[PDB]
């Protein structure tokens, strides 16, 4: 194409705290992280003879 | 276990003095020497989707 489109990818982000058992269990989170764009150009030239 | 307990021994400690016209040898000692403690933790986290 005359320009190209990024990548997507997701992950899961998880910290494993410490657990007294007096204590309730604390949860994750996801997000997402995207690719660059690229894109094509044209050049020419030429002769009048 | 939560807590590991320690480990134990018993030494003795002797000094070979000087004898001279029948001194009256001296007599030694025993202790203790104990072990270190360790303990377990919990770790736990999750998601909720």
């Amino acid at each position: 194409p005359q320009v190209m489109d990024a990548k997507w990818a997701l992950q899961g982000n998880c910290v494993f705290l410490e657990h007294i058992e007096g204590e309730e269990i604390k949860f994750g989170t996801i997000n997402a992280e995207n690719g660059p764009v690229a894109r094509i150009q044209t050049y020419a030239t030429g002769f009048e003879y």
